[PDB]
């Protein structure tokens, strides 16, 4: 079959196959799932602790059906440095991106669009029909990469808990 969203397109292109493929995260947990997509390395090393050693999300990523939401290296760059320099010392404002990053359930990019729920607490506004997937006012980049035990749906935005 095809994965869904525009970049899982180019993507493969560039990363057809490897540890950062749809296939090769898959053999590993969310967590270095996300820990080798070319587009997560930096999202995973904030929840991980490579950018916080005071975070640490790989444990718990790891653990439960989640649903990685995860901020591509287009979504962080657009943060300014002070901010990713920020939340290389933060352990609850930065935190709190990365849960809302994430969703404890698992769905499909089918239902998976309306307002979910992430691991962090609030809701994630989800949008998407067919050639079009949305998160948060993101764009889901590639979704529907199911890792181990837990999807992935890229974006193109450091999506953010309102609350």
């Amino acid at each position: 079959g095809d994965l869904v969203g525009p970049g899982c397109a180019e993507y493969a292109a560039a990363n057809p196959t490897g540890p950062a493929s749809v296939q090769g995260m898959s053999q590993d947990p969310v967590a270095v799932a996300a820990s080798n997509n070319p587009e997560l390395t930096t999202l995973t090393a904030a929840l991980s602790g490579q950018l916080n050693p005071q975070v640490n999300l790989v444990d718990t990523l790891n653990s439960g059906q989640y649903t990685v939401f995860a901020p591509t290296n287009a979504a962080f760059s657009k943060l300014p440095a002070s901010t990713i320099d920020e939340l290389k010392t933060n352990s609850s404002l930065l935190t709190s991106i990365l849960t809302y990053h994430v969703v404890a359930g698992q769905t499909s990019p089918a239902n998976v669009v309306g307002t979910r729920q992430t691991l962090q607490g609030a809701s994630v506004t989800v949008t998407g029909q067919g050639n079009s997937l949305k998160v948060g006012n993101a764009d889901v980049v590639c979704g529907g990469v199911s890792t181990a035990n837990a999807t992935v749906y890229m974006i193109d935005s450091v999506l953010m808990p309102p609350a």
